[PDB]
């Protein structure tokens, strides 16, 4: 079988979990461990050679830092977490190049553990049909929406500054991603937003100003 | 530089090259021989006809190209594209050959897509409301936009049933006789035109 996939909106952090999940409590057993971080970028793909691995990030088991700083410091990992058995990387902003394979070799003092995963990076959109800058009473169509192919389980709509959630109603219509105005009015005018929530728990929140004259 | 020749992928498109006042006789101007170069974006010919006025026959030969010999008579020596494809866009290069007359002819051709994109895009239920885009990916914006309805190609103008803006059409309310063939046309400060078909299935 494949390698799971872990979705990221371009320009937010993003989490790649690599966690015990039964740690037997132990802070100070869990405190002794260290992981390297590999990063497979997509070489784009006969006789070829093998995709090219380097370590993005290594924090040295033991319970101690050795005063090396990080290689990469947009690649991150929680110390807090470490005394729980969480070796998760955080990518600060997550990036179109941090696209790839991503594995963890973890050691601790009787053992070695992988974690293996696909990150993908895609990008977020309010389109705007016809257009963002209306005039007053035209109708607005717009679309919630990000680069993944898959279609989202759930999509939730808010409007102004103190995020009121908007559903189906007479100036609204809500159909799979898109909000339908029929006529705009002057309370129309400001801040639109959506957050799409897709199977495997990846929500994308986009924020859009709607201007109307 | 060179003028350009605007081709929508999938559609034909002519590249016009016509004698100024090529009014001869039918069969002297049949009698022409011309050749069409194009270098790609290596300059290669496309197709030869030699002067004379007889044939090789070979029209089913490479069919993808073409010259239409009504045209021929009549002084146009146009290139046929009969699908406009990816690969056509480049540097086009004409020559004709008369008997006392020479012309020669130089376009570029750049090939856009067109789209129809539907809101939502699946099959829909009576009542639903749905938006089509005339899209083509032209970087310039279009100076009309013009739609059309059914299999006989009624024309279609902003209403309460139908709203129309930029290159959008909404339908507030699908019905069974929304069902059928849409169509739009693109046109351009140049004169090009696209014309995209979709076909709206409602329950
Ligand atoms: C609207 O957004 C959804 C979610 O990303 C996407 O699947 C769909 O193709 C988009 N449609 C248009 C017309 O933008
Ligand atoms: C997206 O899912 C995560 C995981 O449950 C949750 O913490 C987050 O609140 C969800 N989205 C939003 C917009 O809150
Ligand atoms: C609609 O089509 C026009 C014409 O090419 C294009 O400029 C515009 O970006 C398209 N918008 C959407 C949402 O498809
Ligand atoms: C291009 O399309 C427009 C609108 O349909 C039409 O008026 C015009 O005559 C067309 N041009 C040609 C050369 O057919």
């Amino acid at each position: 079988k494949e390698l799971p996939v872990v979705w990221a909106q371009e320009g937010a952090p993003v989490h790649l979990p690599c966690s015990l999940k039964s740690p037997n409590l132990d802070p100070n057993f869990l405190r002794r461990g260290g992981v390297i971080w590999q990063h497979q970028p997509d070489s784009g793909q006969p006789r070829q050679p093998a995709p090219g691995r380097y370590t993005v990030l290594s924090v040295a088991p033991g319970g101690l830092r050795s005063g090396r700083q990080p290689l990469h410091p947009h690649v991150q990992l929680e110390e807090r977490g470490l005394q729980r058995g969480d070796f998760s990387l955080w990518l600060r902003p997550a990036l179109r190049t941090d696209a790839g394979e991503y594995h963890a070799t973890v050691r601790l003092p009787n053992r070695a553990l992988s974690c293996s995963l696909r990150l993908r990076v895609g990008q977020a959109s309010m389109i705007a049909s016809p257009s963002g800058v209306l005039k007053l009473s035209d109708w607005v169509l717009l679309n919630c929406s990000f680069s993944r192919p898959d279609r989202p389980v759930s999509v939730h709509w808010f409007q102004g500054q103190n995020r009121v959630p908007v559903y189906n109603s007479p100036r609204h219509f809500l159909a799979e991603t898109f909000l339908l105005l029929p006529q705009v009015s002057p309370l129309d005018s400001g801040t639109w937003g959506c957050v799409l929530t897709y199977r495997d728990g990846f929500n994308v929140s986009i924020t859009y100003n709607l201007k109307v004259l």
